[PDB]
Order: C-alpha cells, then structure tokens, then sequence
C-alpha cells in the first residue's frame, strides 16, 4: 500500500548515514524501496548516500519518507524512529 510520511528533522534526520544508511543494509530486511526527500525539492533514494548527503544541509528542513514493498512500513517506520529520532 504504499507508505509516505514527512518527518520534521529537529537537527538530525539520521542524514549522518549509519541510521540512514541502515535503511539500505535493512533493506536487505525489510523488501521495501524507501525514498528519502526534503519538502526543499532534494530527493534522495534509500541507497544514493550521495543524495542523503544532500539532505545533509536538513537541518530544520523537513524530509518526505516514502518506502514500497512487502516490508515498507517497518523500514519507513524504522527511518521514522530515527528520523524522529
């Protein structure tokens, strides 16, 4: 069904990687293909570290998390945790 939220960073959007980058060796987890974007237009794919970086400069920003697969919920919902930090 699809899962999409907008987290509010408060200074960390798990942007740093480790959390970020679970999503992507989580993935191996969770089937689900979690997209990372900030309501600023940056766009960044579960997986482009590269484009978690540019969400970097977050930092007050707001992200648009969005996952698509068996498991989207629970990575999306894990990020969340994290991206709520």
């Amino acid at each position: 069904m699809t899962v999409k939220q907008t987290v509010e960073i408060t200074n960390k959007l798990g942007m740093h990687a480790r959390p970020a980058m679970k999503l992507f060796e989580l993935m191996q987890g969770f089937d689900a293909e979690v997209l990372l974007r900030n309501d600023e237009g940056t766009e960044a794919e579960a997986n482009s570290v590269i484009a978690l970086l540019m969400l970097d400069s977050a930092k007050g920003r707001q992200i648009e998390v969005e996952a698509t697969g068996p498991q989207e919920e629970e990575a999306l919902a894990a990020v969340i945790a994290l991206f709520n930090s």
